[PDB]
C-alpha cells in the first residue's frame, strides 16, 4: 500500500493555539476563577518600542492608504525573527504587551543556573539579528533585553466565556526593571538572576546605583560546547519539539482537534479573531489604522506581587470591567503587570465594534470602572487614562505565535497618563473636545513631562457629572 505524507495540519484548534503560550495550551487548569499557580523560571523581556515606534511614519501620506498593511508586514518580518530565536532556544512567548515581547523558560529550581546560560546566549543572538540593520534614515531598528529568574506566579481570571492570564511576582517586577536600565543592544540581568547565574560563563559590568548587572560578553570555559550543553538542558524542557517533530517551531503546531480543549482555549481569543480562524472573515481584515478610544486602567495593590490577595481583587475588577465594556462593545486587549500594578488595556471602536458617541461613553465607562474598583477589597489606587486617535490594530508576531495587538502614540499616552496622574480618570484633548459633555465635568490639568510622549497636548481630569 501507498504511504502518502500527512496533511499540513491547520485545524482551528492549531490556529487558536498560535495566539497562546504553552503555559496555557498545555496548562490543563481548574475551571475556578481566579486560578493561581506557582513555579520557577527565567524571564526575558525584549523591548520592541523601537519597532512599534514605526506607527507614526506609516500614518504618512507617502504610504498611500496602505500604511497598516505595510506596517504589519515590516513589524512581522522583524518580530518573526525574534520569535523564531526564542522558540529555537526553547522559550515560551507569553505575551506581546507594553511594546515588548515577554518570554518564559519554566524549569525546576535546580536547573535555573543552566537555563540562564541558554537565555543569555539567546539574548545575544537576538541582538546579533539587528547588528547590520537600518531604515534609510535611522539605524534604531535595535532592541533592549532584560532578564530575571526566580519564583513566578501565574493568575488566570475571567468568566464563563472569556479568560485572561497574567504572570505576577518579584521576577516579573525585576524583568521590567532590568529592561528599563538597558540601553539599545544591552542584556541586563536582574539582581536575583545575577546571583543564580553561572558566573564562569559571563563577563559583567556594574550598573550605577543598582544591584542589576550588564552582560558584556558570554565567554565560556575552554571545553565548553553550547550545542552539547543545550542538548543537556533540553531534558528539562517539557515541550521542546523533538524526534518526528524536531522540524516544527512548536509542539502546538501538532495539536489535534479536541472540543473540550478548544472550548477552553478560545476563551482567551477575541471573537473577531475566531471569525478569521474559522475562515468567516478575510485574513487581512483586522490589519488597520483605525480611530479608537483607549481606556487604560491601572490597579495598584499594597501587596504588590502576592497572588493570593491580588488575584481575587483582579477577578472582582475584571467582572465589573467586562460588564461595563459589554454595553458598548469595548474589549480588553491586554492585561499585564507594570511597576507591580495590574493594567487593563481597554479599546472602544475595534473592527465591527464601532458604537456612536464613543467618547462620552468611554468617559462614562472609565468613571464607572474607577468608582467600582476603588471599592474592591485590596485595591489601593485606581488610575485610568483615556486617549483617542488613530492606532494600528493587527495580528503581530510569527505565523506559529502571534497576538492581536494595538500600537500607537495614543496607546502610549493613555498608559503614561494613568501612571503620571494616579488616582484619577484623565483624558486627552481629542476626548475632551469630541465628548461635547459640559466643560465643568472636567478639570484642565498641569502639564507633566512623561517619558515616551512628546507632546501630549492639554490634558484633563474627568471629574464627573457632579461637584461631589
Ligand atoms: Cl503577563
Amino acid at each position: 500500500m501507498n504511504t502518502p505524507k500527512e496533511e499540513f495540519q491547520d485545524w482551528p484548534i492549531v490556529r487558536i493555539a498560535a495566539h497562546l503560550p504553552d503555559l496555557i495550551v498545555y496548562g490543563h487548569f481548574s475551571p475556578e476563577r481566579p486560578f493561581m499557580d506557582y513555579f520557577d523560571g527565567v524571564l526575558m523581556f525584549v523591548d520592541i518600542s523601537g519597532f512599534t515606534a514605526m506607527t507614526e511614519k506609516f500614518s504618512s501620506a507617502m504610504y498611500m492608504d496602505r500604511g497598516a498593511e505595510q506596517l504589519v508586514e515590516i513589524l512581522n518580518y522583524h518580530i518573526s525573527a525574534i520569535v523564531e530565536k526564542v522558540l529555537i532556544f526553547g522559550g515560551d512567548i507569553l505575551k506581546f504587551a507594553g511594546d515588548a515581547l515577554l518570554a518564559l523558560w519554566r524549569v525546576e529550581r535546580k536547573q535555573l543556573k543552566n537555563i540562564i546560560t541558554v537565555v543569555i546566549k539567546c539574548s545575544l543572538e537576538i541582538h546579533g539579528l539587528f547588528e547590520t540593520q537600518e531604515w534609510e534614515e535611522g539605524l534604531d531598528i535595535r532592541v533592549k533585553i532584560g532578564l530575571a529568574a526566580g519564583h513566578i506566579s501565574m493568575l488566570v481570571f475571567g468568566d464563563e466565556t472569556h479568560s485572561h492570564f497574567l504572570v505576577i511576582g518579584q521576577a516579573v517586577d525585576d524583568v521590567r526593571l532590568a529592561q528599563n536600565m538597558a540601553q539599545m543592544n544591552d542584556v541586563i540581568l536582574s539582581p536575583n538572576c545575577w546571583q543564580l547565574c553561572d558566573r564562569s560563563m559571563i563577563e559583567i559590568e556594574s550598573v550605577p546605583d543598582q544591584r542589576a548587572v550588564k552582560v558584556n560578553f558570554l565567554k565560556p570555559p575552554p571545553n565548553f560546547n553550547f550545542d552539547e550543553f543545550f542538548t543537556k538542558c533540553t531534558t528539562f524542557m517539557h515541550y521542546y519539539p523533538s524526534g518526528e517533530h524536531k522540524n516544527l517551531l512548536r509542539l502546538a503546531c501538532t495539536l489535534k482537534p479536541d472540543p473540550e480543549l478548544e472550548m477552553s482555549l478560545q476563551k482567551y481569543v477575541m471573537e473577531s479573531i475566531l471569525k478569521q480562524i474559522d475562515n468567516k472573515q478575510l485574513q487581512g481584515y483586522l490589519s488597520e489604522l483605525r480611530p479608537v478610544t483607549i481606556v487604560f486602567v491601572n490597579l495598584m495593590f499594597e501587596d504588590q506581587d502576592k497572588a493570593e490577595e491580588i488575584g481575587p481583587a483582579i477577578q472582582d475588577a475584571y467582572m465589573h470591567i467586562t460588564s461595563v465594556l459589554k454595553i458598548f462593545q469595548g474589549q480588553i486587549n491586554k492585561v499585564f503587570m507594570f511597576d507591580k500594578g495590574c493594567s487593563f488595556l481597554c479599546v472602544f471602536g475595534f473592527p465591527g465594534e464601532k458604537v456612536p458617541d464613543e467618547l462620552t461613553h468611554a468617559l462614562e465607562c472609565a468613571m464607572d470602572i474607577f468608582d467600582f474598583c476603588s471599592q474592591v477589597h485590596k485595591i489601593q489606587t485606581v488610575s485610568i487614562g483615556v486617549a483617542s486617535g488613530i492606532v494600528f490594530c493587527g495580528i503581530v508576531g510569527h505565523t506559529v505565535r502571534h497576538e492581536y495587538t494595538v500600537i500607537g502614540q495614543k496607546v502610549n499616552l493613555a498608559a503614561r497618563m494613568m501612571m503620571y496622574y494616579p488616582g484619577i480618570v484623565t483624558c486627552d484633548s481629542v476626548t475632551y473636545n469630541g465628548s461635547n459633555l459640559p466643560a465643568y465635568f472636567f478639570k484642565e490639568l498641569p502639564k507633566k513631562v512623561m517619558k515616551g510622549v512628546a507632546d501630549s497636548g492639554p490634558l484633563y481630569q474627568y471629574w464627573g457629572r457632579t461637584e461631589k
